[PDB]
């Protein structure tokens, strides 16, 4: 009932001149924020990875690699190009899961916005090509998250782990 509402899209910047063939590859989830995310230091979240492999039709095969129970879990989703370069939708379509790459330098970090309208939520991740990022980037990430209505207890920085995410 106090669930923070998804911000209007006009508040979520789009990385201009988005280069799909430079955003591809592996990204580590260094920071994660969302209206369903609740920080709990007694139960830190383990870092996981997401791999974006550009397909021939300009869509992405998106693989998430997560560690749980001493095993490595792999899940896949297809991100289909949206209304603008840098925007994507989850996969059918009956005439609402939205993905927007907000900002990235392609070889260090990437901030990505996710929105699922109807189960509902919005989240923001800051990816890193490695498991760590400069404090300034993370602080900028916290500010962007707040600016979207997410207070600090709705932001977590997954703990870097070595099992399953280094491929």
């Amino acid at each position: 009932s106090d669930l923070i509402p998804a911000p209007p899209l006009s508040k979520v910047p789009l990385q201009q001149n988005f280069q799909d063939n430079q955003f591809h590859g592996k990204w580590y989830v260094v920071g994660l924020a969302g209206n369903r995310i609740l920080r709990d230091d007694q139960h830190p979240m383990n870092m996981y990875a997401t791999i974006y492999e550009l397909k021939e039709d300009k869509s992405y095969n998106v693989t998430s690699v997560i560690s749980s129970h001493k095993k490595c879990e792999y899940t896949i989703a297809t991100f289909v190009p949206g209304s603008q370069p840098g925007e994507f939708t989850l996969g059918i379509k009956s005439y609402s899961y939205l993905v927007r790459v907000v900002s990235t330098d392609y070889n260090q970090y990437a901030v990505v916005f996710f929105k699922l309208a109807e189960a509902e939520f919005f989240a923001i991740t800051i990816y890193g090509r490695t498991k760590e990022l400069a404090s300034e980037l993370k602080e900028n990430f916290i500010r962007f998250s707040k600016s979207l209505g997410l207070p600090e207890n709705h932001i977590v920085f997954p703990v870097p782990i070595d099992q399953c995410i280094d491929g």
